[PDB]
């Protein structure tokens, strides 16, 4: 009844040979959103200059919860059991249970405000199971549950994108424009079936996961040194006499190999002060049919050549694509294009404070390709490939990744993907843990006049959450120790760990790396 | 050798009119532009213009 809990408060974590098991417990508050009305969001009007975007969408009166992260699911201490004794993992599934829900009316006495609960109020639950509305989850984005037990957790509001200014507006007869613009989706969450719940109701949900591993092991070789030097090759390379060709044998230290280095981009972006076109891939939308009125109406193309549109500055900016990081097996722009969980002061240097995946020592990264040619005044050349794609008899490994990483994005719901490697360190998965959503219950009051006058209230509950990991632990030969996570490198002795304040003390100095892949060598 | 090879645009859309096309009969006296039959009119936002 109203005096039962519908809960109990599920925290700590297992650890098995096969097996580990996360369990979170956190006090959230939910509130109304935007006034309880479904919003056109349109970027044209919040932007300026400096950052531009057609970006156009709806703002929801619901909210989520955002699971989304491992520093979530795991303190400082678990992730550094994680990292030294397995050598990969992957989320199996998810349990979430919502309960011991509180709902109060928030009401102004006089100066005072006073807080009475409504034993009649219910809480909107709605779990989108099947992905039928948008996703529109960035993997990055701050609104996950947070990292330490005992503060409260602030739903997130939920809105969606829609379409871009620029392509899809009133221009033309039989145009994209209008097509993009007529063929715009809306989507109300109360058109689709979900759960109502009083103080005295709970509900649970469990998704089950399906992913890529993981990995925290490195390679120490290089998958074109391995081989033995006591020997010869039976190969010959060839040497270039006027017309003709004479060959000798490989030296034995370096024996040509089949193996490609792996797909990379190094771009790392344009460094620029704004935040205009920070990514290091940017990409234009031009439907075939679209129509330019030579105004600001639309976006703006020059034909560059021949059926080839080239899009202005502004419209690079303007549909704000921004496509990072691209790396994948090289390393040079690790550093600079994974930064994350920086605020800029401008007033101190932030370069050692920002979290990045910089600290992989992998042997199967590369700095730089070369290819070699000769031309036919006997010159040989040789000049570096910068963005290098996929290539039959490629093998590589994925960057490293730490406990500040989110644990999974969604793949594009698409008819075509190539393989699913992350340059984020994200486990891509076509139907990632449903979202779930949730919404303090419209509770009108009469009005005179007409309006939309509802009763101001909000929703604190716990929400527990509980993901299985498989995992596997680590057999190697290696005579010598191997690298481990430990605070030894840290500049700051005294972190995560709590000040005089209160305050949870992170990287103030100097940002300090438990990743993974530290340690523990996979032979070639 | 005559190897021809066409259309392979794939995601890029600006091709997409002009090497996708077929149903024409050539006079040259009027002009079939908009008379020929070509896989241009995909409002889908997957399709890329160009890539910087």
């Amino acid at each position: 009844s109203v005096g039962f809990s519908t809960g109990g408060w599920t925290a700590g974590t297992y650890f098995s040979d096969n097996k580990v098991v996360t369990n979170q417990t956190r006090q959230f508050l939910t509130p109304i959103y935007n006034g309880h009305t479904y919003k056109a969001l349109q970027a044209d009007d919040l932007t300026n200059e400096n950052d531009k975007s057609k970006w156009n969408g709806i703002t929801t009166p619901w909210g989520y919860f955002n699971f989304n992260c491992y520093a979530s699911h795991f303190s400082p201490q678990d992730w550094q059991r994680m990292c030294n004794e397995y050598k990969r993992w992957r989320p199996k599934r998810l349990r979430v249970q919502i309960y011991n829900l509180q709902l109060k009316t928030i009401q102004s006495n006089g100066a005072d405000t006073q807080y009475n609960n409504d034993l009649t109020a219910a809480v909107h639950i709605l779990v989108d199971g099947s992905h039928q509305f948008p996703w529109a989850q960035h993997p990055w984005d701050d609104t996950c549950a947070p990292e330490l037990p005992y503060v409260i957790y602030k739903t997130p509001q939920y809105a969606y994108f829609q379409n871009l200014a620029g392509l899809a507006n009133n221009v033309g007869t039989n145009s994209a424009n209008k097509f993009l613009k007529m063929n715009t989706p809306l989507y109300v969450l109360e058109t689709m079936s979900h759960e109502v719940l009083r103080t005295g109701e709970d509900t649970s949900f469990e998704f089950e996961m399906s992913s890529g591993w993981v990995d925290n092991q490195t390679n120490f070789c290089p998958p074109q040194l391995d081989f033995n030097p006591l020997h010869d090759t039976r190969r010959v390379a060839p040497r270039a006499t006027n017309n003709t060709t004479q060959y000798a044998p490989y030296p034995k230290f370096k024996k040509p190999s089949n193996w490609v280095p792996g797909p990379g981009m190094a771009y790392p972006g344009r460094g620029e002060a704004d935040g205009k076109r920070p990514a290091p891939m940017t990409v234009t939308l031009r439907p075939n049919t679209f129509i330019d009125a030579g105004n600001n109406t639309t976006d703006r193309f020059q034909q560059a050549s021949y059926q080839e549109w080239k899009p202005t500055d502004d419209t690079i900016i303007g549909q704000s694509i921004n496509v990072g990081p691209i790396n994948c097996a090289a390393t040079d722009p690790d550093a600079v294009t994974t930064a994350a969980d920086a605020e800029d002061d401008v007033a101190n240097p932030n370069t050692d404070k920002v979290s990045s995946h910089r600290y992989s020592i992998d042997m199967t990264r590369w700095n730089a390709i070369q290819i070699n040619v000769r031309r036919n005044n006997g010159t040989p050349e040789t000049t570096q490939i910068y963005r290098h794609y996929l290539y039959p008899m490629q093998a590589w490994n994925s960057n490293q990744i730490d406990r500040y990483t989110p644990i999974w994005d969604k793949v594009p719901n698409t008819e075509w993907h190539t393989m699913l490697a992350s340059s984020d360190g994200t486990l891509p998965m076509t139907h990632p843990p449903g979202t779930i959503f949730i919404k303090c219950s419209k509770i009108p009051v009469p009005s005179e006049n007409n309006a939309d006058s509802y009763l101001n209230i909000y929703c604190t509950g716990q929400v527990s959450y509980e993901i299985e990991w498989e995992c596997e632990r680590y057999n190697t030969k290696n005579w010598r120790p191997e690298l481990r996570v430990d605070p030894k490198n840290w500049t700051d002795p005294n972190n995560y760990n709590l000040n005089t304040q209160g305050g949870y003390i992170v990287n103030e100095e100097l940002y300090e790396t438990m990743p993974t892949k530290i340690g523990i060598n996979r032979v070639n």
